[PDB]
């Protein structure tokens, strides 16, 4: 289609973003709290609004691409007598429970709304390789995806305006606590002279190669089904301590390290020390 | 090559590996405090030690398959008298001082010691995906390396017993910070109905693309490049924050979601919110 879409946030994802829709043939309207950070989408053909009134006014869908929701909250007050008849799309971080009383807020000031989780990076956005989580109204979903589609493959999750935010924060946690441990573990190498350098393409180079790891899980999960035939959490929690040694005598960071050594010491205590490292849920679920 | 070795260990590694070497041809003698256990392996050729001192005396090469580095001396103390010029090659887990310190206990006792760490789990372990760190004397590496090749491929790291196992450390401590944030990220979806068996496939389809993601680090974090234009420590941060609190309300584990939190308060805290995420490592190095 060639609807008009209004895009409030203007970081490298709203950037991106509209860029796509641009490509696509629809005509965005920008707005930012920082007017400057427009002059590249313009150039490539949005059009800059003057005030969030203004924006908002110009199309029947807005997103949002935001660090938060209070920056929803802060951007849209002066506009919430113009949201009627529009649709909100919140492609910010927030928490599920945010993002749920946003959602009626959206209701309260005659709008709909649908919760996005964007999950690659800007240079990704609208190419193959992009998705985005959905969640909210299936009705406004269905009305708006194939304007959305452009974004990223849509991965609709259903009704509850929580959960495509519930999904977007389970895999940050994944990701961010990921990344933590490539520099935990770049920090502990670079105690012995070893370069980040050489230190990142071997860490990197087994992380690639976990999901084949693991498979060499979430319905063993689901079934109870914890056996420790080929690694127990006894021998994993013995190398949590050592990871825990190495790191107090390297200096280093020893939250990040502790906590994942709880999680082993946890599941020992509670007498699963023969099982399958999935046993840590049980802790994790239950602290 | 079929020059004789020993191995003490008999889990799920020491049986694979057992059976990778006699499979390549060497005659393979086992010890094993738990004798039965080494049932499979001597069905398929390998043959069982009466005693630590039998095994040791069987050959030139002592391969340790052991929990930890306390179970090196616990099973080694009553042959100490015969390790005189044979080789041992510690394939355990445990700190890097620990591994020096034993290195030294190696050679009172008129041995040789390498280090290594086997990359793989059981079933991998000598296949073409297999590898192995190892570190040590170059001399003695390059005597045995044929017969250690059966395992994995070598990696050599260098002269210092430690290295090989501050490198071990250092990978576990990604792999198993990963899979602690996958049972975490599993459980936060878990508190809102998800199976999972829906959950995993999601986690494990984004960590697939970590590597890919990251390149859309190490000569940067080396050249202090940490310019914030695609992603920002204020950013990422915000959804460590929003992840603590979705962990809050789940009635989750928080240690590990706060730990990752730290990593971006204490950046922003020193300064450079508008840095890239991989500015996060000063503060690990500097607790
Ligand atoms: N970057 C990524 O790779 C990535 C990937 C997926 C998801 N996300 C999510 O996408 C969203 C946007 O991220 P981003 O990296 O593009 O940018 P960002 O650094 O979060 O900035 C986005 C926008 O937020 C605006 N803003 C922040 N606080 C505001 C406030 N109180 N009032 C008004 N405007 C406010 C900024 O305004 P100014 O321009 O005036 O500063 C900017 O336009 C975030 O929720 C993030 O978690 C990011
Ligand atoms: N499992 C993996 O996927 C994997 C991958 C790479 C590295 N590793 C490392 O490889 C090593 C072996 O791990 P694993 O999973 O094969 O097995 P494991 O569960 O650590 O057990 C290995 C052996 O240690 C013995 N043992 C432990 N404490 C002992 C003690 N105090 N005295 C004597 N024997 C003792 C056990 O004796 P019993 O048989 O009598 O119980 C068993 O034979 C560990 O250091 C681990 O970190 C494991």
């Amino acid at each position: 289609d060639r609807t008009p879409v209004t895009l409030i946030g203007l970081g490298p994802m709203g950037q991106a973003m509209t860029r796509a829709l641009l490509a696509a043939g629809h005509p965005v309207t920008v707005w930012n709290r920082t007017p400057a950070r427009a002059a590249g989408v313009v150039a490539d053909g949005a059009v800059l609004a003057a005030s969030p009134v203004e924006a908002v006014e110009a199309g029947d869908l807005v997103i949002l691409s935001l660090t938060d929701y209070q920056a929803m909250y802060d951007v849209l007050e002066p506009a919430t007598g113009s949201l009627a008849g529009r649709t909100v799309v919140n492609l910010s971080s927030d928490t599920p429970d945010r993002t749920r009383a946003a959602a009626d807020w959206a209701t309260e000031h005659g709008a709909t709304f649908l919760t996005g989780g964007v999950m690659i990076p800007a240079p990704m956005v609208g190419t193959e390789e992009a998705y985005v989580y959905y969640s909210g109204p299936a009705e406004v979903f269905e009305k708006h995806r194939t304007t959305l589609t452009v974004i990223g493959a849509p991965r609709y999750l259903g009704e509850d305006t929580g959960l495509a935010q519930l999904m977007y924060q389970a895999q940050l946690d994944v990701f961010l606590t990921t990344l933590s441990s490539l520099m935990h573990a770049t920090a502990l190498l670079g105690t012995a002279g070893v370069s980040a350098a050489e230190s990142m393409p071997e860490l990197i180079g087994m992380l690639r190669t976990v999901p084949a790891m693991l498979e060499a899980p979430g319905a063993d999960i689901d079934a109870d089904k914890h056996p420790g035939d080929l690694s127990t959490i006894t021998m994993m929690g013995a190398t949590a301590d050592h990871i825990v040694g190495a790191s107090e005598t390297a200096g280093i960071d020893l939250a990040l390290p502790r906590a994942v050594q709880a999680h082993y010491r946890r599941a020992i205590e509670n007498g699963h020390g023969g099982d399958n490292w999935t046993r840590i849920i049980d802790g994790i679920r239950s602290p």
